[PDB]
């Protein structure tokens, strides 16, 4: 996250991390089974950590579980990015407080303008690299889809939502990847991709979860 803030210990208790012996995603926390995150993380060996806050410290609040299975969105392209999602499955069921908690699925689309917070242990800078070990937050708001589309040509979906800020210094980044974008209580986002961070007129590209919810059901239903 570049120019966001210190999140606070436990504040996004939705908030995953996925370690591979390093943290390389973020996530969120569905229910206490499942986990959504983007596809473009996908890995074999995923371990899901709940709970953290520094992820280079043992605080507490931990929860550690193993991923069972993973299942990348049937259309996933990781050319284009499009359908840029995967469910992870717990091995064992997390347990679930005021610390380690599910974000709600969207029952409908956020509008552009609408204000969402996004969370991760990512890059902080646009230009180097510093990477935290505390959740940082970021306040951004929805995008049109039109500054969208303007902003990556071509490039946008009807699967992807831009939020952000068109004058940069705010932004997701690198390691952020996976993690949640929650507007008024509900995942409507997964951190996707962007042209670099934080930069000019290229804001963070989103994918739009409010598409999946009958996949996301349906696929948590059967497995
Ligand atoms: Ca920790």
């Amino acid at each position: 996250i570049v120019g966001g803030y210190t999140c606070g210990a436990n504040t996004v208790p939705y908030q995953v991390s996925l370690n591979s012996g390093y943290h390389f995603c973020g996530g969120s926390l569905i229910n206490s089974q499942w986990v959504v995150s983007a596809a473009h993380c996908y890995k074999s060996g995923i371990q899901v950590r709940l709970g953290e806050d520094n992820i280079n410290v043992v605080e507490g609040n931990e929860q550690f579980i193993s991923a069972s299975k993973s299942i990348v969105h049937p259309s996933y392209n990781s050319n284009t990015l499009n359908n840029d999602i995967m469910l992870i499955k717990l091995k064992s069921a997390a347990s679930l407080n005021s610390r380690v908690a599910s974000i709600s699925l969207p029952t409908s689309c956020a509008s552009a303008g609408t204000q969402c917070l996004i969370s991760g242990w990512g890059n902080t800078k646009s230009s180097g690299t510093s990477y935290p070990d505390v959740l940082k937050c970021l306040k951004a708001p929805i995008l049109s889809d039109s500054s969208c589309k303007s902003a990556y040509p071509g490039q946008i979906t009807s699967n992807m939502f831009c939020a952000g800020y068109l004058e940069g210094g705010k932004d997701s980044c690198q390691g952020d990847s996976g993690g949640p974008v929650v507007c008024s209580g509900k995942l409507q986002g997964i951190v996707s991709w962007g042209s670099g961070c934080a930069q000019k007129n290229k804001p963070g590209v989103y994918t739009k979860v409010c598409n999946y919810v009958s996949w996301i059901k349906q696929t948590i239903a059967s497995n």
